[PDB]
């Protein structure tokens, strides 16, 4: 960030790894949303609480560096590098579990299909998010969090860019995916990764090792840096929707996201 | 471009970056079009302005040079680019044609899409390439025409006659402009397309991507009069709205963050 | 959590070992019994013989304060009889309304292998927790017995270690990311209804087991631990329009070398 | 070829670069072939003339070389920056496509089975015969698959060296009976993708960025014989399906070559 | 793979170059089987000749080597790289012979689709094959060979990895690629490589140039080695099925695939 950044701490105990999990927040806790609703026509576009996904977010409480803050050169943990992995992809291969059945009827449950995300983030500070919506007359019930002006209000321009609609993803299960995306202009302390794939009967393809990295570090070498000695995590994997036999009703679908995070001492000015 | 690039000024203040960002002009500006029309044959091919998406485009002014002993040109090195609001399209319940029979949830976005970015030291040059010769576009949208004002059946293919620079914002159709590979000598051009009825689209995004703008020869766009020119093409697909089933463009944003250096040229 | 010290580098210091699993689909010739799916408000019960398990085997290796264990170097793995799906005669529901062939087999699939030096480790997730496995497979289970709705997303106290083939179901089963530092494991699941499977097969391919570390799998007890899940989509029988999952078998040509390690 | 081949002549004046585009030859000029034809089972396959893609072909003429009284010299061709022109407009869902959603929709985008191929060479490229129906008619003066005697039997549906061509004319070898002859083109490049399917939409990218090296495992580029460039283009994007017909053509775009020769020195 | 290999024979005439190419058989000989058939349920399983697609496989005789056989260090050829390429892939693009037509009838006819195999090997000796097959009863007609028991039998384990089931392809249009897949667990003096995509109307994607190479050396630098002066090139290319208009039947599509492979001479112990 805006820091000045110093030489690298080494020795034993200059480095440590943190492991995490975020569990899926697509509006229940146990990896499925209530129904999704379509308002007709010119009525309220108002879905319940439960039926809109939102970020997954967490803030990892990391060791204390520096007992005076006031100290002329200052510790930060440096995120150096992440092995991520999405669990439970292989509880999609299940085709007897309710799905609406393939073949007339006479074949198995249609495993989850559809549009989905997946997205993963680490910072050294909150997430920045910028707000970009399909519809702007979309009314979130609380406690969620939508686009809106200092006035309140929620106008056209909320579905394209107007710097005037951000955010911080400072709380779990509170920003809809759908409103808010990382904000390129920002996040200069996070690295975020994302993909989308739409359609209506679209399938997942995800895979899982253990043998991955991902460098967190910048063009400089320099990673995110641990403001107030704090990890910040996101998570958004809609891995699509689940099909449900006779109501033909459609309900989001979620996977929890593990993070194993490489940390190092690292001194800055000020 | 024809310039004599010399070696690059190194130095404090030698290098700049510039943030930018294009909203889509996809036929309004809130990032849908007017419903997609479709003439019945025989009938004149004559769709609204409001459903015509074109090229966005902006020239960011950079600082002055030779205000203050050789010639400096700011050079382009890299660019950062992201589409803005690839999220936004996990959203099914916003009117979307309703799945498995009326049952389902609303279609997310889907259909043929474009995604285009260039950077550039000039306007970008368009060679004139379109479906249908016989496309009547309202004013003020520009498309290909001879110099006597007809537009013959050549520029379904290419005929050198059918050029333009990218000289005007929300302007000039995706549909019957393309980049010109025989110009664009002093601009670094990326698109991609995907067709069919209902295709999928998929879009990445993250802050840890860098394009590098230098060609062969280590040399990045000159910014001519000290101006950046950027243009955007980001057609995400199509709306499908319930009941009345009708199909309307939806558009994303660009930001653009480059990097620049200052440049020694000879004339 | 070993400490791992220096390469013994000289004769007998290397061996390969050829194995294969055969896949465990609910039966063992490749397919599963017909698919079920119990009504809404009834029972999720499905029949053991229509559950698609792990295949494992631990391969048994040759035989002081530094001891020497087998590092897993690299591993040639192979997805076998995959031309065995160019197949449009042998009762495949037929395309063209019915003048057409059968139907190869199609649908969701995965394809995922691991070696370690130990057993497995799993993290339980299902997507539906009131699921009932016949024994004598087996799922998730909280210490009392119950499995609540937290078994859909992670919940750390759902664990096992893949210690018998033929046992584990895919679909409440997935590779532990928070374990496994003594394992290398590999998986892509493809979704949809009809979606065609896409498998290549050479000679010519290894992948390098070695961490970032150059430390490959040490075999605890002298045994090497194999894990399979090649369930290569399903086969939709004309008539009856019924689907039966498709196993395929797994090769695997893993080489060894002599490690010494402290303690 | 059967030259020679010695340094690489450098200097003043010792690199070219040449600028050229191929219009695609679907049948007609304009970028559309006339309705896609089906004979009845048991009819004549014989497809119109203006039905039948071809491959587009050029030769473009270099600077003459052996003039000076100071080895002998041809141009080698080093690299190819190649685009295809036109793919932005195909996002056109407004002239007279099959509507989408049972009318009410837009019109379809070209979408189906499509094929993707350039070659650059220093003479005409080889062409193998090889075709789905051996029966099919060609209206002159289109050139498909003979033998000497003029027949085509049922072994022009696989591979028989008796079936060669050089393309050596444009507009005139179908796609269908002709693919390029990998036992040859020896002083050739060339690159081809097809896709199939009914319904298939296109992927097509378009950048200013893209260098394709065309020297060979000895870094020997194709050697223009008769300081003559050999360009060959075929890029069928898929197919135009129109409203209330239901009719299909094939649509057709055109291809820019940007090539970078250099002079090379070669004995008889 | 056997043999002490010895040093890399140079001086003029120690490389030499083969072109050869193997037309498809997919139970006839121009490129299309004849019609495939479903028994019904219940009924046996015996599909017509013409319409089983097998392996092509040829051995191309290279120049002879060793005078005397008895001499303790031998030459063989060995195979270091080859050109492959699919012959008349352009012959696809063709929507007017009589196939099945799009838009209800009014459009032109579908282009080959279906499930495809690509595929393949080159070898000092005859490639190895492992049983493995969709239905362990399926019936092949004389003259072709499917996984047989040393008994005569074919138990439900021909439906997975039995070991019992091998075979070399030593002849021509002859072994099914249903019930036949090289065995990994030999070829050890052969190279293979193959892609299967399945589906009902799945577009078939192939690529041509006469800019690619393969190395055949192996990890230790030995390419194959051709026994009795010897190289067996196999080859599988069923680019899908063609879909006839009026009838609806189905006729698998075969390709040829041109062969350009480099030798050179090789000293072994004998
Ligand atoms: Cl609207
Ligand atoms: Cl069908
Ligand atoms: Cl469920
Ligand atoms: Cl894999
Ligand atoms: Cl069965
Ligand atoms: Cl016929
Ligand atoms: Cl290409
Ligand atoms: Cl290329
Ligand atoms: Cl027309
Ligand atoms: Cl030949
Ligand atoms: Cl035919
Ligand atoms: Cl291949
Ligand atoms: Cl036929």
């Amino acid at each position: 960030g805006g820091i000045e950044v110093l030489d690298v701490k080494t020795g034993p105990d200059s480095t440590t790894t943190i492991e995490a999990y975020l569990n899926p927040r697509v509006g229940q806790n146990w990896g499925f949303s209530t129904e999704i609703t379509v308002a007709s026509n010119g009525y309220n576009d108002a879905p319940h609480l439960t039926e809109i996904p939102c970020y997954s977010s967490a803030r990892i409480s990391l060791p204390l560096l520096n007992e005076d803050i006031t100290s002329p050169t200052l510790l930060m943990w440096e995120a150096v590098s992440v092995k991520t992995e999405v669990v439970g992809i292989s509880s999609m291969l299940n085709m007897h579990s309710y799905g609406l059945r393939a073949f007339g009827g006479y074949g198995g449950g249609y495993t989850i299909e559809g549009s989905h995300i997946h997205f993963f983030s680490v910072g050294g500070e909150p997430l920045d998010l910028q707000g970009l919506m399909q519809n702007h007359s979309t009314q979130y019930p609380s406690p969620l969090v939508g686009p809106k002006k200092p006035d309140g209000t929620t106008d056209d321009s909320a579905q394209v860019l107007n710097p005037i609609y951000k955010a911080k993803l400072d709380k779990d299960a509170t920003y809809p995916i759908e409103c808010w995306c990382p904000d390129p202009s920002r996040n200069e302390n996070s690295r975020y990764f994302g993909s989308y794939t739409g359609g209506v009967e679209t399938p997942p393809v995800l895979s899982f090792t253990n043998t991955s990295t991902t460098i967190l570090l910048d063009e400089n070498g320099v990673g995110p840096l641990c403001k107030g000695d704090g990890l910040y995590l996101s998570s958004a994997d809609v891995a699509g929707t689940f099909v449900q036999q006779t109501s033909q009703k459609q309900y989001w679908r979620g996977l929890p996201r593990y993070f194993n995070i490489t940390l190092r001492k690292r001194a800055v000015k000020n």
